[PDB]
């Protein structure tokens, strides 16, 4: 009873009595992630280095991995005929879908996240969040300004040692492994739940000078626990999709809080924070700014930033108590 | 012209007037690394999950990633007819090659490192160090107990967003990107040199309570710089090969010093520290225990551990001066 993502998605659409438009959109997304994975793994790189001659144009201008991944997502998504508005980290304004290709969905995505890790080959990934068009007027940027609570689907693809697509919908989270020998995502983990308490903390301690008193206290607690329990281990890949995936599967906490220089945090609400907050809540974990659920935030700009703390419910509640403690 | 790793080692063997044994050893390593990469990226995994029913298996005989990598390196190394003693992290005793397949080389390797990161799909890698047998006695474990200074070649493969093989020899360090479309490593960065000073520090701060006063002062300095420069960013993937590769390519410093449960450090001298210390010094970087050069330690146990600090010379030197001050 092997379950490919293609068959999973078709069946959830049948169970939900969908008309086939959201199924097609998820099929197209699966296709774009496979194409991005292949480019990320550098298939055909020998051509760029002149294996078939013409090795003089080394002068970088040939589509960077980032620009290519964005082109794939946009073109594949438009070709699904299921979207009307697209929001991408790469584009200043929302992309409005042409009338002929227009569907009812709104898609926020980060085509390739973990940009500082690209050149050192560290894990990177793709993040997406899917909304249903809310108004009845002309599609525009305002259709992407819905709180995360209105998400129909969200998840990510991780381009790590292997490629995995994690997909969250109303009934739960499932993890599919890419078999690159046949171009098929295989269900390997069903209805995933995060553990109640972890033993790993994930944050860039280089900002220690700019952290707030609550974050400062919490970290001290992880290293020197007052009850003398075992100190947490530390992990910070520096790519959000990889640190968050580890969090989902191993437990613990992930933090990118505001700080003195980034008073609103660094991560983007629409296509970084909301999708992972959605994956985390559907797995039994939490996602907070420290004062409110990420998913309940009402966006006001498509490139708006928000602080985020996510992970095991007990670890996140502990930091929240510390925020309350500090008034 | 385009340069494959195959062409590179062959021409390097010709220039050195070798008999071809070391060339054959290096080509075998390159074959083992391709086969491990393909397994790591999960090609064929659908078969495990029953895409073809249950019949392609007589029993429960299946192998963990780590067991499979170990078996690929041992069997492919042996078949090169170039080795006489192998040391693997996975075997308590040195492996002595049968006389019929004996060559003059001693190889120390970690077939798959970063085991804590395997189930969460973070970057993992293969590490290797190569020595010439310096004796006329029957081959034995003692032939592996040489200081890293005696290495003839070392390096690693990183299975990250893409697969890369980094090879260091007497003349310098080179990086080859694997093109999985054609099964060819392609030379992409020549005679690599680390930056003299970096801006990233890499360590598990979870062990904060067990750190010596010099590591403690250094980390504080990275977060609250006396000259008021910008603090370093922090990165810690949790896989030595990923963190060391970022160090090489971006600069800065990587640390695993002694702690509680590792009063002599955690990382293994023969097949973790020495290969990385050799790449670093050949790249113009430094590698020290805090008190002496990693490459000059004379081992007495194939599985002995050592503390290690490595990376950009101005950064490692700064920490060495802390240690000297305290003393
Ligand atoms: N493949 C699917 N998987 C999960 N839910 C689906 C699927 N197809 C449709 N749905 C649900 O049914 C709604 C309407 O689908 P549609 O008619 O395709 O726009 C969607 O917004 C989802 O809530
Ligand atoms: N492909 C090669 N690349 C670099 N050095 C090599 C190569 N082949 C041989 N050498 C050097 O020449 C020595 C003798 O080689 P061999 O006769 O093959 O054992 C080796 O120990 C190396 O120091
Ligand atoms: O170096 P910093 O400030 O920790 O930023 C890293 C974060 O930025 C991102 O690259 C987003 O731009 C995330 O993937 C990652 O979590
Ligand atoms: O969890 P810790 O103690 O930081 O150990 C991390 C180290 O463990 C290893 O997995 C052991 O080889 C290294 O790859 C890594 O640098
Ligand atoms: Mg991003
Ligand atoms: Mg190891
Ligand atoms: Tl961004
Ligand atoms: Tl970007
Ligand atoms: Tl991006
Ligand atoms: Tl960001
Ligand atoms: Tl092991
Ligand atoms: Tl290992
Ligand atoms: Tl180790
Ligand atoms: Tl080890």
């Amino acid at each position: 009873n092997i379950v490919t993502l293609t068959r999973f998605v078709m069946e959830e659409g049948r169970k939900a009595r969908g008309t086939g438009e959201m199924t097609q959109l998820l099929n197209s997304l699966c296709t774009a992630v496979k194409a991005i994975s292949t480019a990320v793994r550098k298939a055909g790189i020998a051509h760029l280095y002149g294996i078939a001659g013409s090795t003089n144009v080394t002068g970088d201008q040939v589509k960077k991995l980032d620009v290519l991944s964005n082109d794939l997502v946009i073109n594949v998504l438009k070709s699904s005929f299921a979207t009307c508005v697209l929001v991408s980290e790469e584009d200043k304004n929302a992309i409005i879908v042409e009338p002929e290709k227009r569907g009812k969905y709104v898609v926020c995505f980060d085509p390739l996240d973990g940009s500082s890790n690209i050149d050192c080959l560290v894990s990177i990934g793709t993040i997406f969040g899917i909304y249903r068009k809310n108004s009845t007027d002309e599609p525009s940027e305002k259709d992407a300004l819905q709180p995360g609570r209105n998400l129909v689907a969200a998840g990510y693809a991780l381009y790590g040692s292997a490629t995995m697509l994690v997909l969250a919908m109303v009934n739960g989270v499932n993890c599919f492994m890419l078999d690159p020998a046949i171009g098929e995502f295989i269900l390997v983990d069903r209805d995933v739940k995060i553990k109640k308490k972890g033993s790993i903390y994930s944050i860039n301690e280089g900002y220690a000078k700019e952290f707030d008193p609550a974050i400062t206290e919490y970290i001290q607690r992880k290293k020197f626990p007052p009850d003398n329990s075992a100190p947490y281990g530390a992990r910070y890949v520096g790519s959000m999709v990889a640190d968050v995936h580890r969090t989902l599967v191993y437990g613990g906490i992930f933090m990118y809080p505001a700080n003195k220089k980034s008073p609103k945090g660094k991560l983007r609400l629409l296509y970084e924070c909301n999708p992972m907050a959605y994956v985390m809540e559907k797995a039994g974990g939490l996602a907070t700014t420290g004062k409110e659920a990420v998913l309940d935030i009402v966006p006001t700009d498509i490139h708006q930033r928000a602080p985020i703390i996510l992970g095991s419910p007990e670890d996140v509640t502990e930091l929240l108590e510390i925020y309350q403690k500090h008034a």
